[PDB]
DNA sequence: GTCATTGTGGATCCGAG
DNA sequence: CGGATCCACAATGACCT
């Protein structure tokens, strides 16, 4: 099992307004998760062009610290540039493997930002509603796609791509 | 036709100990030649335990200029490392080619001496009895097989080999 | 001195919100 | 920011006796 994680911030420094996940078994997206979440600061305009939440959206939610316990219990985690979400939350309990490092060795000089693999790898995932891009629920439903999508191309174990993630 | 030439020296700065020659044709090692050679200052030991030729051998033979003419007569000069070759002889009348270069060319980050390559690649010919490895002769045998055996792989030209060699 | 191989500073572009 | 990826180069060595 893998969870695939994403983060939306206030910004690329951190601060946490949104995260949510999903488990990759035996080629299926399970179990569903997201919170919204009251960051440790304020939200930059860049970021909520972005992600468009709100500061009204957050302000009486848990605090990161408060919700990351939800989402222990994997050896796994999977990021789109896991560098990022690694960075920005508080330490995870299992090994991190990053969808973009995987997507640049499978397809050398392919484009590697989240949406455009998705895009070109002509994926099709059923997102779930009342979402849209960079919302994060939203987005670990791209990336989870797009991880399937590279393990049935390679044939790479958890452990392998662990490996090529470094 | 092409002649293979080897010579033996007092070191790495020239004076001439032996000179040799064989002629491949068809494929073919034909006309062998060799003279010992007076030479025009002291045979350096570190020589001297290369090809085993001492003072006394070579006391009374004549010097370099006196017998190279007797390798003039073709339009192609080979010879491994042929930079050392043409370095250390007088001048001849024709165009170089350098066994070392072509197998370089050939065969990138193999080991490139003259026994190595003779090695490496599985040759054998019949070589002249009397004498051993760093007597001239005996080293143009084995440099003609190396050449006739980059020759068959490449199927490069006289004219070819010697714009590569420079 | 040539040349395949090894190494490096630097410039540049890239992903993540 | 934390990285890749080229790129313009220098250094290494073998090679020849
Ligand atoms: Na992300
Ligand atoms: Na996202
Ligand atoms: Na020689
Ligand atoms: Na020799």
């Amino acid at each position: 099992m893998l969870r695939i994680i994403d983060t939306e911030t206030c910004g690329l420094q951190g601060g946490i307004v949104e995260i949510a996940s999903v488990d990759v078994i035996d080629g299926k997206i399970v179990n569903p998760m997201s919170h919204l979440v009251r960051p440790d600061r304020p939200i930059s305009p860049q970021a909520m062009a972005i992600h468009r939440i709100t500061e009204a959206m957050v302000a009486d939610k848990p605090w990161i610290e408060d919700v990351i316990p939800h989402y222990y219990g994997s050896e796994w985690y999977v990021a789109h540039n896991a560098s990022f979400d690694r960075r920005v939350l508080p330490e995870m309990p299992g090994e991190w493997i990053c969808t973009m490092k995987l997507a640049r060795r499978l397809w050398p000089g392919i484009k590697y930002s989240n949406m455009a693999l998705y895009k070109t790898r002509k994926l099709n995932v059923q997102t779930p509603p009342g979402l849209h891009h960079h919302r994060a629920l939203y987005d670990c439903y791209i990336t989870a796609a797009l991880l399937i999508d590279i393990m049935n191309t390679s044939g790479w174990t958890a452990e392998q791509m662990a490996d090529i993630t470094g």
